[PDB]
RNA sequence: GGGCGGCCUUCGGGCUAGACGGUGGGAGAGGCUUCGGCUGGUCCACCCGUGACGCUC
């Protein structure tokens, strides 16, 4: 993945060499979010791995929180960048 | 939605010591498995990134 993880930030930096902006964030938990999505599908038995996306599930919609409150303009690109 | 909540400020702002991320590691009993594998947590380093983004009902 520090092929695929890092070609994300690559594409949600704000900078040459931001790796922990609030989109970076995003754009990784989002990354991170459907890779497990697609996994449960194929092992629906899994309901302790479902946990996990509860969670980075609640950590995305708490740091766009942050980022809408913060900075509109920075968030709505971000939302529209990906969805929502 | 409720309660609580870092540092400095001449209140306009400024921070990194929390949190998260990136990078590199630790664990003899995490889960599913079409057993050929996918996937969730978890602890530590840095002192690279964001910058209080936290915590709790």
């Amino acid at each position: 993945c520090k092929e695929e993880k890092q070609k994300v930030i690559q594409e949600f930096a704000r900078f040459p060499g931001d790796t922990g902006s609030t989109e970076v964030q995003v754009a990784l938990l989002t990354l991170r979010i459907n890779r497990l999505s697609e996994h449960l599908k194929v092992h629906k038995k899994d309901h302790h791995s479902h946990r996990g996306l509860l969670m980075m599930v609640g950590q995305r919609r708490r740091l766009l929180r942050y980022l809408q409150r913060e900075d509109p303009e920075r968030y709505r690109a971000l939302i529209e960048k990906l969805g929502i």
